[PDB]
RNA sequence: UUGAUGUCACGGAACAGGAACUUGAACAACAUCGUUAC
């Protein structure tokens, strides 16, 4: 008796779905029960657990189809087939009940009766609403088989929803909603049970109102019927924990993170600077222990081929899956049409939709993503803009609030029947992130901790685009033809960050169509293929669509206005990108910013400069300007308030009126290196030797590096007369030369040449009219110096001459700060004018060996060579970099102004050498061994050497190899003395006995038993019968008329006396068995140490006799083959050379024995006396003038030993239960318990944060937390090079010949500071003497001596140029003091005998330049700019009356630098050279160091004979 | 896994704000080794 009915749902668009409740909240008065009736439901099995399925209730589908046919009635007049409907009845008594009502303005036609209830055969219509076990019962609808998810995060994912305010436009209350994806659940199925007491046509009229419905819970339907990374996430955490740098996490968080592009990517990861496997990042805690320790570069190469982690689209969720570890650690009518406009629009520009779920965080802004990883516009965005734009075509903001009867405003009227798709941009590739700081407006830098995240869409992605419209007016209506024509133009700015220049889309290739429902031949075919939602009649709609877009009618005039921007640079730029500075490949410490564009399936780089810094510049000098009432804008707070920035720019409280874009270079510029360096102040040389590099985008100023981009100011701001004025203003700035755009502008990066805007008639580039003052003025001259010192010939000097500061250093000043330009001071601009006078030297380090020979392969593997350098240029155009001439004036404006060492390597503790000859330092050391464990040391009573390494014993087999290593104590015997003999007393006083060693003879029996070769053995009493002992005499010429025969039984009167003598042997001597005690002791030896090797065959070696031996491959067999002393047979010698041309010399034939360990006295070893050991072992071994071989090294650094173990001898020194120090053997190098910058004062250290204060020259050049107030230039060569020496090749003046420099070795800072104790402090800052030694150079001849120098691999090959060129550069200053101006000056333009210095190899002659400073011109309003080059000769007097309230009479340093920077005039020639080491090896002889450190700069006249400047060392 | 005589949720832009900036001449001379003799 009753029929069914199987249908089944396919949605084309991802539908919406509610959340699960308890039940009994499911009432009316739930106010969140209603507001997601109309979405899909979740339904979970076992109540109290989140696991069930989605299931879609009937009612509404039963709602959906009563409107449908509700619809479809009035198109036909009410007739399905023949018969007429009723109007329906919608009427009930019981409101209590039905939880919800019908709002809506229901559809008329035929206005007659309702036929109420007392009928038996109503209306089709009120067969179909089912009116008096059912007549038409809708069942449920769900999946096909059932299945069971567990939980509603199981199928799709949350995300917040928002709704905007229009005046202030951005945002107010939201709301959440579930949304499942429709490509993994697209189907559902059900029933529908019909009567066979219902009719034969109401079936019909069900059947068609199925096909006319779309849309069922935000979708459009169509109905039918018929582990590696949780191992790794923690396992450098470990690698962390075992060092203490916590603070190099938060970027080890990203760096690897950004390797979800590709697995190759991690397979060249950079390397150190030199070249070596090590990194400071990606080799964070590796030491030389453990070798088996698995680095980040291998924990990352043992993750790339795993079998799990291979292909990307595990590979990226990998990385993605361990970043986010690393952070939560660093946070604690009857008419009807319906228009089809398809096309498409594609994205010009990188958008950004925000979709927030729950959590995500991770950068606390991600991008809305399917999920499969393509990127997707919602259709609430789309509908929020269209809104938004049909608004702003009328003039009425809806007024609409939520809830109640339906608004009917003029655009809430076209908003009824729009339907939009959504989109998935096939493409898939993962998003780039920006990061986005805020720098402080008082100093410069970035604020406390203010850096965050945000990631962004690339740009060119082609979504696909479909809209309808079904209504009255005759196809589109007008409000609805300019908007696409908007859209048409290119400003449809669709979603994102607005003021950042985020999403503008231009919609490509429009068609529409226009369809009539108001017959009945066309609507039957529009009901037959279900409109033409799906798939196939899509495609068949889209061949009878007429292209091009409709004309609009009344159109009005778009709201945004594109303004051009274009921009010529002169200079190198970069824009700074730390995290791209880790992954890549090169290794340099900072590069370029650059930017990927999606080509449309793959990805390609370009390089540009970021919308957010161009908006920063720009911001920040609008706010500049402004008064406001005294305080500017740069330290409000913009709270209630209608600022001039807070207007513009907007605020947190509104939306600004301009966005910028990202701004692109118009060429193909790549990216050049340029290494750096610091140079310490006192002992000048490169500080710490670390350089570090930059990679910039190479400018000129022939080759201008061009920019040009757009941004988009609104229309009625563009009318106004006061912003405008106000952007003019501040644009005229940015093109006055002020604000360079991008990084290290401090050294010359940057420095905008010229800016121009069009597009606004002349509204705004009216204020940028350039109008420049021209009072010509000469500007004043060097004054002439007094500074006078008397060189004369023949006599040496020396070139380094140190300058004693003074000891009252003033830091009591507050700064300025970088605001408000301040009203006292100047800002404008300088320009100079270098001259070289000595050949300058300035290499382009990029790459060596570039004085190459012809045909020869380029290198091997791994190989020293000769270092041939060239002239730094930059485009094929002579130039010298900012950083240059920014350290040779600032160390001579800190020493005018007598400021703080500005870099000063305050580690390096020192370390001297023992004193040879002197005794009385050389006794203390009390032999000793360190206990069982490293606490404590027990020493020792005295000691004796046994003699190895000779010919008379053997001790190397008969001894075992576990106490010649010193721990297993020894048996030896040893004999404190032994005694000497005389025969002849009063034979003897006048040939001897003058010398008192003759004091304790006392008696002698010359008894004879044996007679020798040329000995007389002897058995003499000593006392009285009761001790004896045997000996060999040595006889002399004086003897034998005493021993002119023997009787083997003589008897004669002689003399013994007991002289000093210390050695000890394995059991007797076999010349003399005396008597000899057998102590006990341990035994150490440290090897046969102490060589002389060289190269010049010296005296010893000469006194060989032929064939001297080869070296030996291992010691214990090292013996004695001369004697130094021949004559008596006293200390023997080694002497041999190898086959490589090299001569040795080894003394050393004796080792000491330990003995008489002495118990219950012993001492602590602290933690100081633990430093100074463990730095010593480093100094032995990393020595580059240690022996060639390793024979003769000694046992600390043969060994490689690093730090003192137990059982093991050392040398302490001690006093009161304490030790300080300790050395491995008997002389050896001490070092001192302080660092070397506890030497100097207390207020001449480097300066700190803030107090203590800024010394002066820490407030005219930077330092960290603080921004300089100078900027300097690249300088350019302006006439012919006129290089030094010819080049190779004729025709070509601009590559010149190389000439070979000399060694030119490390500085050695013992020879100034020799002494150790208290009073030897740290001397002045070096400065370079003038003179003419390049004269002999260029010949090819050294400056010392007179021979020629032969290339080696430690010297270079440079090229330089000459005398008598000429070089120009800017020097732009602001907010400089009055007389900071004047001791500039100063430092730049010295008097007109004297001269700076900058350069290479400047310790022989080169490189000296003079600074001429030419027109000067200042900076008022931002009108004119005022040509004051008629006032130096106030500043250069005001400056110099500020240095004498400082240091009132005690100027006598400034005259000591006066004189270093003394020129040699003419017909003056004063040889300066570098002492050698001997008098003997210098053909001149002019007493090396050996005969200096005796006599002239003995001990305590080095810091008086290296301060007083041009002393004569001769 | 609902209910029937009544659902404008295609009835609601996760929007608004923030300069990866500051500091640094690619420069450079005095030694290294351990004891030997009485």
């Amino acid at each position: 008796m009753t029929t069914t009915m199987k249908i089944s749902i396919e949605f084309l668009e991802p539908f919406r779905m509610t959340k699960w409740q308890e039940s009994t909240r499911r009432n009316k008065n739930n106010k969140e029960f209603v507001r997601g009736q109309a979405f899909a439901r979740w339904h979970r099995n076992k109540k109290d657990n989140t696991k069930g399925r989605p299931y879609i209730t009937g009612t509404l589908l039963r709602s959906a189809v009563i409107r449908s046919a509700e619809n479809l009635l009035t198109l036909s007049d009410g007739k399905i087939s023949e018969k007429t409907c009723c109007p329906g009845k919608f009427d009930t008594e019981d409101k209590d009940r039905l939880l919800q009502l019908r709002q809506r303005s229901t559809l008329r036609w035929t206005d007659k009766n309702p036929c109420p209830d007392n009928a038996e055969t109503y209306c089709p219509f009120c067969e179909l609403l089912g009116r008096s076990r059912f007549r038409i019962h809708f069942g449920n609808l769900s999946l096909p088989g059932k299945p069971d998810f567990d939980g509603p995060k199981a199928i799709g994912s949350q995300r917040v929803l928002n709704r905007v305010d229009f005046k202030s436009g951005k945002a107010h209350d939201f709301f959440k909603a579930y949304e499942v994806d429709h490509t993994r659940f697209p189907r559902f199925e059900g029933e529908i049970t019909i009567d066979n007491k219902v009719s034969a046509e109401a079936r019909k009229l069900l059947c068609d109102s199925l096909k006319f419905t779309d849309r069922l819970c935000g979708a459009l339907c169509v109905i039918r019927f018929d582990n590696l990374a949780e191992k790794t996430a923690e396992q450098i955490i470990s690698i962390l924990d075992d060092n203490k740098k916590t603070e190099y996490t938060r970027l080890l968080a990203d760096a690897i993170r950004s390797l979800r592009r590709s697995s190759k990517l991690v397979a060249g990861l950079p390397k150190d600077h030199d070249g070596k496997d090590d990194h400071y990042l990606w080799d964070i805690g590796k030491k030389k222990k453990d070798e088996n320790s698995v680095t980040i570069r291998q924990i990352l190469t043992t993750s790339a081929d795993t079998k799990e982690l291979k292909n990307a689209g595990k590979w990226r969720e990998f990385c993605e899956k361990l970043g986010e570890a690393l952070y939560l650690k660093s946070k604690d009518g009857s008419v009807l049409k319906e228009t089809v406009v398809c096309g498409e629009l594609v994205a010009k520009t990188p958008f950004f939709f925000g979709a927030i779920d729950e959590d995500a965080k991770q950068t606390d802004l991600q991008v809305l993503l399917t999920p499969d990883n393509k990127y997707r516009l919602p259709r609430s965005a789309v509908r929020g803009i269209l809104r938004r734009d049909l608004q702003t075509y009328f003039d009425s903001p809806c007024n609409a609030e939520l809830g109640g009867r339906p608004c009917m405003c003029k655009t809430c009227r076209i908003m009824r029947g729009i339907t939009v798709m959504d989109a998935r941009s096939e493409y898939n590739a993962p998003p780039e992130i920006r990061h986005r700081t805020r720098i402080n407006p008082f100093t410069g830098t970035v604020a406390e901790g203010a850096l965050f995240n945000m990631e962004v869409a690339p740009e060119g992605i082609v979504f696909p685009f479909q809209l309808r419209y079904r209504g009255s007016e005759d196809g589109l209506p007008d409000a609805l033809k300019t908007v696409l024509k908007w859209w048409a133009e290119g400003q449809a700015f669709m979603s994102g960050a607005a003021s950042t220049g985020k999403g503008r889309f231009r919609m490509e290739n429009a068609k529409y169509e226009t369809l009539d429902l108001s017959d009945e031949n066309q609507r039957n075919d529009y009901l037959k293929n279900w409109g033409w939602r799906d798939e196939k009649g899509l495609e068949e709609l889209k061949k009878r669509l007429n292209s091009g877009l409709p004309e609009p009618g009344n159109y009005r005039d778009p709201k945004w206005h594109e303004i051009n921007v274009s921009i010529e640079m002169a200079s190198p730029f970069i824009n700074g990108d730390p995290i791209r500075a880790a992954v890549d490949k090169r290794g340099t410490d900072v590069v370029t910013f650059v930017k990927y564009k999606a080509e449309g399936e793959e990805a390609k780089p370009v390089c540009a400069y970021k919308a957010e810094s161009f908006r920063g510049v720009i911001r920040s000098a609008v706010a500049r300007i402004h008064m406001e009432d005294g305080v500017p804008l740069t330290e409000l707070t913009h709270s209630d308030c209608e600022c001039l920035l807070c207007q513009i720019f907007g605020s947190e409280y509104e939306a600004g009126k301009i966005r910028f874009e990202d701004l692109v270079f118009e060429s193909d510029p790549e990216p050049v290196t340029f290494d750096h360096v610091a140079i310490d102040r006192f002992t000048g040389g490169a500080a710490d030797k670390k350089k570090f590099d930059d990679s910039p985008l190479p400018g000129s100023p022939a080759r201008p590096l061009m920019l040009k981009g757009s941004f988009w100011i609104r229309r009625d701001v563009l009318e106004d007369e006061e912003y405008c004025k106000a952007l003019g203003k501040a644009l005229a700035d940015v093109n006055n030369g002020l604000y360079p755009l991008g990084g290290k502008s401090a050294i010359g990066y940057g420095q905008v040449k010229s800016l121009g805007i069009k597009g606004d008639d002349k509204r705004i580039s009216r204020l940028m009219n350039p109008a420049f003052d021209e009072t010509d003025v000469a500007v004043p001259e060097k004054p002439k110096t007094d500074a006078e010192v008397r060189i004369e010939a023949e006599k040496v000097y020396y070139p380094h001459y140190f300058v004693e500061p003074h000891k009252k250093v003033e830091r009591e000043e507050k700064p300025c700060g970088h605001q408000k330009f301040h009203e006292g001071r100047l800002t404008g601009k300088i320009r100079c004018k270098l001259i070289t006078k000595t050949p300058l030297i300035v290499p382009d380090t990029s790459n060596d060996d570039f004085f190459r020979p012809a045909d020869k392969e380029a290198r091997k593997e791994k190989d020293e060579y000769h270092k041939s350098y060239a002239f730094f240029r930059l485009h094929k155009q002579i130039m010298i970099p900012g950083s240059e001439l920014r350290g040779m004036v600032s160390s001579v404006y800190e020493t005018v102004t007598n400021s703080c060492f500005r870099i000063f390597d305050e580690t390096k503790r020192l370390s001297w050498r023992m004193d040879a000859d002197h005794q009385n330092v050389l006794q203390d050391f009390l032999p000793g061994r360190v206990t069982a464990d490293g606490k404590h040391i027990q020493k020792f009573s005295e000691t004796a050497r046994v003699p190895f390494y000779d010919k008379t014993q053997k001790h190397f087999d008969i001894l075992d190899e576990q106490e010649i290593a010193g721990e297993k104590p020894v048996r030896m015997w040893v004999k404190r003395f032994i005694k000497r003999l005389s025969l002849v007393d009063p034979a003897k006083h006048p040939q001897k006995k003058q010398d008192n060693k003759w004091k304790r003879r006392k008696e002698g029996i010359a008894t004879f038993i044996e007679q020798k070769n040329g000995s007389y053995y002897f058995n003499v009493v000593t006392n009285n019968g009761c001790t004896s002992f045997h000996l060999w005499h040595k006889p002399d010429n004086f003897d034998q008329e005493k021993l002119e025969g023997i009787q083997n039984g003589e008897k004669l009167d002689c003399w013994v006396r007991d002289s000093r003598y210390q050695k000890a042997f394995q059991e007797i001597p076999e010349n003399d068995p005396d008597g000899w005690e057998c102590k006990e002791g341990y035994l150490h030896v440290v090897g046969p140490s102490k060589v002389e090797f060289s190269d010049k065959k010296g005296d010893v070696i000469n006194n060989f006799q032929g064939t001297l031996p080869s070296v030996p491959n291992d010691w214990k067999t090292i013996r004695t083959n001369d004697f130094k002393n021949r004559k008596r047979k006293n200390e023997p010698v080694f002497c041999c050379e190898d086959d490589k041309g090299n001569y040795y010399t080894m003394a050393k034939y004796c080792e000491t024995f330990f003995f008489d360990l002495k118990e219950n006295e012993e001492y602590e070893i602290p933690e100081k006396a633990r430093i100074k050991y463990k730095e010593l072992l480093r100094v032995y071994n990393n020595n580059p003038q240690a022996v060639p071989e390793s024979v003769f090294q000694s046992r600390v650094a043969r060994e490689n030993v690093e730090k003192l173990k137990s059982g093991d001898l050392v040398y302490f020194k001690h006093n009161e239960k304490y030790v300080e120090d300790i050395v491995p053997v008997r002389i050896s190098r001490t070092v001192d318990d302080r660092m070397i910058g506890k030497r100097m004062s207390a207020d001449l250290r480097p300066c700190h944060g803030d107090p203590k204060g800024l010394c002066p020259a820490c407030r005219l050049f930077g330092t960290g937390s603080y921004k300089g107030r100078v900027r300097f230039g690249f300088a350019s060569l302006e006439n012919d090079p006129e290089w030094l020496i010819p080049g190779k090749n004729p025709g070509d003046p601009f590559h010149g010949g190389p000439v070979m420099l000399s060694l030119l070795e490390r500085p050695r800072p013992t020879w100034s500071i020799p002494g150790s104790d208290n009073k030897f402090k740290v001397p002045g800052r070096k400065f370079y003497v003038h003179h003419h030694a390049w004269k002999t150079i260029k010949d090819g001849n050294h400056p010392t001596t007179g021979k020629a120098i032969e290339q080696s691999p430690n010297n270079r090959t440079v090229e330089a140029l000459a005398g008598g060129n000429s070089f120009s550069f800017e020097i732009a200053f602001e907010n400089l003091k009055e007389w900071e101006l004047g001791l500039l000056i100063h430092s730049l333009q010295l008097e007109k005998g004297l001269a700076h210095k900058l350069g290479m190899a400047k310790s022989m002659g080169f490189g000296s330049v003079e600074i001429d400073v030419e027109s000067v011109r200042l900076r008022k309003d931002w009108k004119q700019w005022r040509n004051g080059n008629s006032e130096i000769p106030n500043w250069l007097g005001k400056g110099f009356a500020k240095l004498k309230e400082w240091f009132r009479d005690e100027l006598d340093f400034i005259e000591n630098l006066k004189k270093l920077l003394w020129f040699p005039e003419g017909d003056q020639a004063p040889r300066v050279c570098y002492p050698m080491l001997r008098k003997k090896d210098d053909p001149n002889g002019n007493s090396g160091y050996e005969e200096l450190k005796d006599g002239e700069f003995k001990k305590e006249d080095r810091q008086k004979k290296l301060t007083t400047p041009w002393t004569p060392w001769a």
